[PDB]
């Protein structure tokens, strides 16, 4: 056996919750890029045959019902199903435009047989939540449930760096792989390459002597049961 | 090229730590059927080509001294560092003899700054820690940088139901598909199917209707830049 079974109608859903713009009260900034990142993001996920629909600048309670909602959804016919999250965020927990929401609620939703559809299939959660926030330098875990895999683009108490115009390095990283590597190599193998790409050569720095050199790395949460890969 | 270079002289060291009893001030109990698990655990890292070291019953400056002293060894000729914790844990922190510590804090001595001689080489953190006794109703962190891979019994916030006659099952599992494949497969196929088989429970036949027939699920963190084989 070994490996999740694919053969479904369809491969399943991906949700892209994009935000960009953040109220006055959040405290936030623009994530400029953001829009390079989502639209990556889309077509490479769309090419390797999810049925992806893109959110922006929600709101806390958007990101929880739009969660509930896809939870609610059959999946009978799907393989798996996948998240995609792109905004502020800092220890378990993303920001809405309005707030801010703890990540292990928007995974509930889909926690055992809470989304008994779902059951034994994959639920990816991909989170680029930059700036967590106290940064790195340079050398040189919610659902408790089977079946769930994150993949964080800065790490428990860090902060991940980009480009206000070339995009995150995470996502042109994870873009790259699976635009090329999407359906002839096992999930892990996918990601551990992204960690390399986003590890080897980029070299984390900033404009500020605050922020000046500091070293990020992806960082992958696996609660899989077998081998994913998306070719059906 | 897209694996991790295995050719030094050794394999490189592990170090098990099992911890069995603990002072009464603390609480926890006797750890029944842990001997049974670092037995097999020794054999079978020790099969793979590790150079095992077994440490019981440690204080939590025990735990401290062992990993600082390990980080500052020479690990030039290595191919990677594994290390083994068997004792009582909770949220991100491990029992000692006489109390806790923080899991960051023991792991934090092998970052590739403090440790430059285990740069670019995979540091694995397998760890087996479970809480003690408390139960719900029912209404209606670690080191992270490059080449560092946690395997966690349970995902943060349950209990791996371990057995005073037979051992731990994830302990049981990580052994027995490490001695028929730990030479074939990659970490990750090796992990996931040990969350397979722990997945397959079956009921935890328990007595009190608190412990009786609930659930566990192993998780691992990968911060790892290339495939580990423990081979060629």
């Amino acid at each position: 056996t070994y490996q999740y079974n694919m053969n479904f109608e369809k491969l399943g859903k991906c949700i892209i919750i994009n935000n960009k713009n953040f109220d006055k009260v959040t405290g936030m900034g623009v994530r400029n890029g953001t829009d390079k990142d989502a639209e990556a993001l889309f077509k490479c996920f769309r090419s390797l045959g999810f049925d992806v629909i893109v959110y922006n600048d929600c709101s806390c309670a958007k990101m929880q019902d739009l969660l509930k909602k896809a939870s609610e959804e059959d999946h009978t016919n799907a393989a798996c199903f996948a998240c995609i999250l792109l905004s502020h965020g800092e220890e378990n927990v993303i920001y809405g435009k309005d707030g801010v929401t703890p990540i292990k609620d928007l995974t509930a939703h889909f926690r055992g047989a809470r989304c008994k559809t779902l059951l034994e299939k994959p639920k990816l959660f991909f989170i680029q939540a930059c700036r967590g926030t106290e940064l790195d330098d340079g050398i040189q875990k919610i659902p408790v449930e089977a079946d769930f895999l994150f993949a964080y683009s800065t790490v428990p108490g860090y902060y991940s760096w980009r480009s206000p115009g070339r995009g995150s390095w995470f996502v042109q990283a994870l873009c790259s792989i699976l635009e090329e590597h999407g359906k002839d190599l096992e999930i892990m193998q996918i990601l551990t390459r992204v960690n390399d790409r986003v590890a080897r050569h980029f070299e984390s720095q900033s404009d500020d002597p605050h922020f000046h050199e500091k070293k990020q790395i992806p960082c992958v949460v696996s609660m899989l049961t077998k081998e994913l890969y998306f070719s059906q």
